[PDB]
């Protein structure tokens, strides 16, 4: 009975939730226009890691912009808020130099679509399992 359950009703773009889940925090954040975009411009091979780190698809599958979030339309970005290297929380609000997050315990950065694009991290931002139950609630678990 693990599982648990966010209403995210009222994430507006540009907005990021943060829900603590197993003891760490997930964040989900609505994507801006901007955000998707850019994250969609990004080739597979200037990535860092090139595997989706995603508990919801195949664990083989590519980092693509698309395999990185909950929906087709790429609005909902969910993944664990612990950084790859030593497990801090990554800042977010667009931060870093790849329009993302920044780990400031070593300066890992992090793409829109939660990728590492530079610093001591060698991951990507785990995706929790996660999906949809309806059109407010994202099951967590
Ligand atoms: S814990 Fe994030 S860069 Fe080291």
């Amino acid at each position: 009975l693990a599982s648990i359950f966010v209403d995210v009703s009222s994430v507006e773009p540009g907005v990021q939730l943060t829900v603590k889940f197993l003891g760490k925090p997930i964040f989900i954040r609505r994507r801006t226009e901007a955000d998707i975009e850019l994250g969609r411009s990004v080739q597979l091979g200037q990535l860092v890691d090139t595997n989706a780190r995603n508990a919801n698809i195949d664990a083989g599958a590519e980092a693509t912009d698309q395999n990185r979030t909950l929906d087709e339309a790429g609005e909902w970005l969910v993944m664990w808020g612990v950084c790859t290297h030593l497990g801090c929380v990554p800042i977010g609000g667009v931060s870093g130099d790849f329009g993302g997050w920044f780990c400031p315990c070593h300066g890992a950065h992090y793409d829109s679509a939660g990728r590492i694009r530079k610093g001591p991290a060698p991951e990507n931002l785990p995706i929790p399992l996660a999906k949809f139950i309806d059109e407010t609630t994202i099951q967590l678990g």
